[PDB]
RNA sequence: GUUUGACUGGGGCGGUACGCGCUCGAAAAGAUAUCGAGCGCGCCCUAUGGCUAUCUCAGCCGGGGACCCGGCGAAG
């Protein structure tokens, strides 16, 4: 049953929502890896009313380069509790977020037969907080 | 020397139902009138055309009315 149970780490987003960058930089020596641009949508008052246009940068993380990452980051943060996901994701700080789930993700993610991961099969707020907090650290 | 139009609950004044498109009137095929009700067109666009690749939207919810992550979400 378990093993194909058991959380792990999907993804860790760091990206900087400026409002018009020289940002970059420090995004890719902090993860590893080229940032992404962050076109924004609407126009509004913020003299953002230009649709395409870059306000900020992402960066995807996977596998060791997550954790590589997280292994600095999760230090940097208290945090815990209520800034949790219903699906067991939490994001803290210059934003950095964690995406949570396990094994039969991909079928979630594929282009054939996808499909819906079943709420029993979900990542609880809770089964989360044991699999990090089981991880260098403390919940709450 | 001539012209100075037509429609019109008489004619004039007002209006254009004088060329066009849509809903209703219209009676569950088609056709269908009034100065019938609601309202539009006389353009604009080198992309706002064409194809291919990749992709899914509004709105709401939860975590850090811009941006980022997750979820619900056949279509508003
Ligand atoms: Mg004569
Ligand atoms: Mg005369
Ligand atoms: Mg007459
Ligand atoms: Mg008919
Ligand atoms: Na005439």
């Amino acid at each position: 049953f378990h093993e194909m149970r058991e959380p792990r780490i999907e993804k860790v987003v760091v990206h900087m929502g400026i409002g018009h960058a020289n940002a970059e930089d420090i995004l890719g020596e902090i993860t590893g890896q080229m940032p992404v641009r962050t076109k924004a949508k609407r126009t509004v008052g913020e003299f953002d009313i230009r649709e395409g246009d870059p306000i900020g940068a992402k960066v995807t993380l996977r596998d060791e380069m997550a954790e590589e990452f997280l292994q600095t980051a999760l230090p940097l943060a208290e945090l815990a509790t209520s800034q949790f996901d219903d699906t067991g994701n939490f994001s803290f700080g210059l934003d950095v977020t964690v995406n949570l789930v396990r094994p039969g993700y991909r079928v979630a993610k594929r282009d054939k037969a996808s499909r819906s991961i079943p709420t029993k099969h979900r990542l609880n707020p809770a089964d989360a907080v044991a699999f990090i907090e089981s991880t260098y650290d403390v919940e709450v």
